[PDB]
Order: structure tokens, then sequence, then C-alpha cells
């Protein structure tokens, strides 16, 4: 039954998500059903800006519309330019997405600049909040590689106004691990920011088995109310079909 | 010749260099700010998805070329009748920097009799556009409506609505520009005497150096020589570029 507990409360909290370059409408609009399960909504759904509107139109005619839509910017390079990262925040926030998902410049990072990264955040940060829409920031923990780097990054972000702090871009070799989640979460914890934070883990988590694990070390570390949609969620698209199945569907 | 070399530069300096593929990459679009800069002369703008905007900015600056304009597509290249998502996705290409926005007429909604939301959808995203300084040109789609009459309703009602120029295709169905839609549409300019306030965009399948100096022909017997200038015309093409330089020798 723990298993299946933990299924269902992962479905709840998952950015439901298609970041690939042969996307279309019709894919999405694809996507917009599979949100909507027989046991539940997900949390979201996650895709590029340019496929806000239909989505929302699709979510909307389907009675769904508690999903939010969580999109990305900076992505998935991470480049230190402020103005291009803006601009493409404030798209996003035309197009009509809830919540946006930023590269942070962790590649600037690497090179001793921590300035960039912090007034990048606080820029989209700023538009965000502007417009009731919630920011949250991948740091890359793949790249970022070592435990100081990700602790640095995440730390930023979060001084920056972060709302979510976000593992990957799923676009590197390394993305979300238990390792690299307990890390992030253990910043959150460190600041005493669990309450105005959420954690992201995101990049080939695709089982059930995952999920339960990054729920345990949530829980263990905020007890077990604290993974809620505002500050819990799961970037992922295969996990979906694996948490059904273990669910019997 | 001397007249074909003549319009070809003269062509090359209204194109509206597009790259509007599946396959796109900023790496493609950077590309495509490079051929705009050409050893005669730079073409009027670039035209590139919503989303290209921000680096094809960065890049035709660094290369010394900020003159070279930015426009960008909507509704694109459906043509729904959706007016929310239509003025959605406007406000969006304005947010990434676009200096001009083609949106697409709702074509199929105004053959089905509906003559209303194409005025309603041109209108709101004008009024997006006019409010941060960014041109709206209107793709009615020429080859889909197929019938005279029908080109000369879409391009009354995106004149009446606020189009800065009206254009014939997206360049995505089977016919795009044809010289009998271009001159339809020029003539619906002419007729309206609206020549000063709207331009003309023939757009799709346009190759050649020929073809360019034909459409060329047709604004300067309508309007006089001097018209057909940045703000009045401009050729929706891509691989024509290649053609003009040919005809001018490089």
């Amino acid at each position: 039954t723990d298993l299946k507990a933990s299924s269902l409360r992962a479905l709840k909290l998952m950015d439901l998500t298609t970041l690939n370059d042969d996307d279309t409408d019709e894919k999405v609009i694809a996507l917009c059903h599979q949100a909507k399960t027989p046991v539940g909504n997900t949390a979201a759904i996650c895709i590029y800006p340019r496929f806000i509107p239909i989505a929302r139109k699709t979510l909307k005619e389907q009675g769904t519309p508690e999903i939010r839509i969580a999109t990305v910017t900076n992505f998935p390079h991470g480049n230190d330019d402020i103005d291009i990262a803006l601009a493409e925040t404030r798209a996003a926030i035309a197009y009509g997405a809830d919540e946006v998902d930023v590269v942070f410049p962790y590649r600037a990072l690497m090179a001793g600049n921590e300035q960039v990264g912090f007034d990048l955040v606080k820029a989209c940060k700023e538009a965000c909040a502007a417009a009731n829409v919630l920011l949250k920031v991948i740091i890359e923990t793949g790249e970022l590689k070592d435990e100081a780097l990700i602790r640095k990054a995440s730390e930023i972000s979060i001084k920056a106004g972060a709302d979510f702090i976000k593992t990957s871009t799923g676009k590197v070799a390394v993305n979300a691990t238990p390792e690299s989640a307990r890390i992030m979460m253990e910043v959150i914890r460190d600041m005493g920011v669990e309450k105005t934070v959420g954690f992201k883990p995101a990049g080939g988590v695709r089982t059930a088995e995952d999920a339960q694990k990054y729920l345990a070390i949530a829980d263990e570390l905020f007890g077990a109310d604290w993974a809620d949609a505002r500050h819990y969620r799961f970037g992922a698209s295969s996990l979906l079909a694996s948490l059904l199945k273990a669910l019997g569907h």
C-alpha cells in the first residue's frame, strides 16, 4: 500500500512534461488529455511557451482549468544574457503561463560569477511576481556536479527570489538523482525557507519506485505534510504511465 | 539585363528574409542573420518564429546591421478564429521584441460566412501592436480563399480593421503568391485609396529574380515607381535571395 500511496501522491504533484524538438499543437493537446487521469489530475503541464494558448483552451474545455501551465525560459542553455532571459520570460507571461521555470546561468557560476545569476533570477522573479506567476529556477545539477556548486546555485537562486528550485533541464547527460535532490532540499532546510521555496526533481524520473524515493527525502526533512503542490513537483513524462500502472490503470 | 539587375537589387532591399521551418534552431537563425547582410546591401528584415527574436536581435546588432527589422508570425499558419489566442501570441511576439507581426487572418471563418471575426481579430492584434510601435501585416491566404471576391473581401476587412500591410500567404499551403493574387490585393489598396498607410507583401514560392521583377512591376504600374519602399512593400522569401545576388553578379 506504501507504493500505491506514494504513487497517487506523486501523480498529483506532476508537472506533466513535453519539451521535444518535434512538439506540435496536436501533441500538446494529447498531453493535456493525459493530464486528466482516471485517478485524478496532475498538478500541471510543462511545455514550450508557444503551446501555452492552445493548451489553456484544451484544459479549460475538458473541465480541468485547475491544471496549471508551466513553461521554460533561458532554456536549456542557461546563458548569462539577462536581457534575453527577461524577454523570454515576459513573452511566456504574455502567452499566459502560470509558472516559468528559468535556467540559472550555471556556466557563469562555474566561472566564478555569482552576481549574474542573482541578477538574472531577480529580474525574472520581479516580472513573474508582478503577473502573479510563480518562478522556478533550474540550476542544472548534472553540469554543476560538485556539492558546493549545487548548494551555491541553490542559495543564490533562493536569495534572488526563486519560488521553486529545480534540478535539471532534462537536456544534459545527468539530471535528477536522489543525491542531488537531498543536497538542494538541505539548502532549503539550512536557509529556513521551506515555507516559501518548493523543490522539483526533473529529468530521468521514470518509475514509481524513483518517485517514492524523492518524496521520502521530502517527508524526512520537512514532515509528511510539506510536499503539497506549492512545495513539490515532479518534472516528468513517462513517469505518469508508471504511476498509473502501480495503481492498476 | 540592366532592368533585371536594377529590380533585383531593389527586391533584395525589400526582402523579409525568411526561415519558418520545423527544424529551425538558434544556429540556423544566426546563419540567416548573416545571410541578410549581403555584399550589395541589407535586406529590409528577417522573418522568423517568435522564440528566435532575442538571439536574432543580438546577432544583427553584433554584425553591425541593427537597422535590419525583425518580423515574425502569429495565429500561424492555421488562421484559426480564436481571437484570444491570436492576441496572446501577438502580445508574446511583442514581448520577445518583434518590430513587426504578420498575423494570419481567420480565412476559413470568412469562407464559412463570418466577416466579423476577421475584423475583430485584426483589430485586436493591431491595437496591441500599435501600442508597442510594432507594425501589423495580415496574411489572408489567397491560395485557400481561391476566389477573387473572397480575396478582395479579406483584404478589405483587414484594411478596415487596421492592417499596416496585407500579405498573400503563409507559404505553408500548396498555392501561395501569384501575380494574379498580388494584382487583386493591390487593386483593393488602390480602390480603397489606402496606399499611403497600407503596404503589400507577396509571400511563398517567390523563388526567382524574374518573379520578383514581375511583382514589383505591378506595384509600379498601380502606384508609380516611387511607391514601393520598405514601409509599403516586402518580399516574403528565402531562396529568392540567392537568385537576386546571382542576377547581380554576386
